């Protein structure tokens, strides 16, 4: 008979899941599996991101229980757990969504070898990306496009991405009873307390497919907003209602299908003819993701400077003091420190807020490597994605895809244009809550009498600027200009 495993790694969803539909097909028993390494901590990851994963698994659990089945969270490494359960469960087919990340390729190969030894058929559909990213490279003549203009041209030549896959059946073949490796007490979803985390998650975005589809429908409640979306014109200071979709954590874990999102965009575009076009449109934002997945998956050492054929070799400074101040939100520049606090508190910041902090640490003020910034973002972002985090840090550091190092964001003026009263700053830096708006972006300029009334004396309650932006940016630009002459 047919006994199948659907292995979740990403794709933590039941919609547009071609691997689950194939697994459930003609199956006597389907085994829904997530593999959790119980020592991933003891070895880098925030409770905000890890708990979002756990909430995503608890949603999957509820969804499978509704359909007569059960999510099995196996503890161990895939290479050691799958050979046993292949034979324990009499598995004939193993299904999972294809992953193009470097560690994914090594892991999936070894598992595919194990499945062959056990007589197990492997089916690996593509669904995390709009397209088969290797088909895009082959249609482009064997190399990934290196500009979005050429990439947008390529996808339009290829045509619409595949349609979202149908929904799974209302009743699923369950695991077989009294299998020892599927015992309930060994296969449940743990809490954040039981994985070793001692401080609670604080983010306001809840994990799971059910919340991802609720947040999708919220975005599409105003079609005219979807149609006219222009990414560079949105507001980074907006926190009560963020100015973009905040679907990124759900797309990263696959709680939301990229293809379903794309299909819903085109239906709105069909009825709104003046709709915005790539790159600034919402569809364009999914294409930024695909562009970076396509380049990054075909580029060696993509997450690194050294050995990376697309990254400029820049002489960044090893300055732990500047880095530490940036990471711990104590630069003395409230726009920067507020954004870095939202990072550690919510794990999500608007795209231009990320611009402001990434420029500051790299080609604008502190001249620290974008790798040191990417590592900090990897720990705290709930949307952390190998290829998107790496390419946007190379972009922001003018090390790849971007070359206009004379455009330096001001850590004082940038946010002021959107939020003159500093509502964003007061929310995330309550120490400045009583600071008059005239000084809230430059508190070191306030007379001492003003500092004492507001309760924020610089050097006592809030740090002093670690640099003079005018001096620092002028130095950093000079150095960047000599490097671009050096290459
Ligand atoms: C230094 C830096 C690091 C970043 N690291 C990440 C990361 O780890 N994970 C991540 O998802 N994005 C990352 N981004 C890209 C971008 O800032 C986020 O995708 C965006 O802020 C998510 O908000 P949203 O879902 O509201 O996006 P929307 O504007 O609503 O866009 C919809 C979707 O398009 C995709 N998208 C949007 N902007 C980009 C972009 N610039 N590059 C690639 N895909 C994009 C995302 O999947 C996003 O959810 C980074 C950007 C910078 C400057
Ligand atoms: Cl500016």
């Amino acid at each position: 008979v047919k006994n199948s495993i659907i292995w979740f790694r990403k794709g933590l969803r039941l919609h547009d899941n071609p691997a689950l539909l194939e697994a459930c097909k003609d199956a006597k028993h389907v085994y829904p599996v997530f593999v959790l390494d119980p020592h991933f901590l003891q070895q880098k990851v925030s409770v905000n991101r890890y708990n979002f994963l756990l909430e995503s698994l608890e949603d999957l659990q509820r969804s499978f229980q509704a359909r007569g089945s059960r999510l099995l969270v196996l503890r161990g490494k895939p290479e050691e757990v799958f050979p046993r359960v292949f034979r324990e469960w009499g598995v004939t087919q193993l299904c999972f969504e294809h992953d193009t990340e470097p560690y994914a390729k090594v892991r999936d190969a070894a598992v595919r070898r194990l499945a062959a030894e056990a007589g197990v058929e492997v089916v690996t559909p593509i669904s995390h990306t709009l397209y088969d990213t290797d088909m895009l490279v082959a249609r482009n003549g064997g190399a990934a496009p290196l500009t979005m203009q050429s990439f947008t041209k390529l996808v339009d030549r290829v045509g619409d991405p595949p349609a979202p896959a149908p929904d799974p059946p209302a009743a699923m073949p369950p695991p077989a009873e009294d299998m020892p490796s599927a015992a309930p007490a060994a296969t449940g979803v743990p809490t954040w307390q039981e994985v070793g985390f001692k401080e609670p998650p604080l983010t306001v975005f809840k994990g799971g497919e059910t919340e991802a589809l609720a947040r999708l429908e919220a975005a599409f409640q105003d079609p005219k907003w979807v149609a006219g979306f222009q990414k560079p014109d949105t507001d980074p200071s907006a926190w009560e209602k963020p100015a973009t979709t905040v679907l990124s954590p759900y797309l990263k874990f696959g709680c939301l299908s990229a293809r379903l999102f794309h299909a819903r965009l085109l239906e709105v575009y069909r009825r709104h003819p003046a709709h915005s076009q790539p790159p600034v449109s919402l569809r364009g934002q999914l294409l930024w993701r695909e562009f970076f997945y396509t380049v990054g998956s075909t580029t060696p050492n993509f997450h690194r400077m050294a050995g990376n054929p697309v990254c400029k070799q820049i002489d960044w400074d090893d300055n732990p003091e500047f880095l530490a101040a940036w990471r711990e939100a104590r630069t003395g520049f409230p726009w920067i420190d507020a954004i870095m606090t939202q990072l550690v508190t919510w794990g999500w910041m608007h795209h231009l807020a990320r611009h402001s902090v990434a420029c500051f640490l790299t080609r604008g003020d502190l001249y620290v490597s974008w790798e040191r910034g990417m590592e900090v973002f990897e720990e705290h972002l709930i949307d952390q994605d190998h290829y998107l985090n790496a390419a946007n840090w190379m972009w922001l550091s003018a090390s790849a895809f971007f070359s206009q190092y004379f455009r330096v964001y001001s850590p004082v003026v940038f946010g002021k244009k959107y939020d003159p009263e500093g509502r964003f700053i007061r929310k995330f830096l309550p120490v400045l809550k009583d600071m008059p708006a005239k000084y809230i972006y430059e508190p070191w300029t306030a007379p001492l009498e003003v500092q004492r009334k507001a309760g924020c004396v610089v050097g006592r309650d809030y740090p002093a600027p670690i640099v003079d932006h005018a001096v620092a940016s002028k130095a950093c630009i000079a150095r960047m200009a000599a490097a671009y002459r050096r290459s």
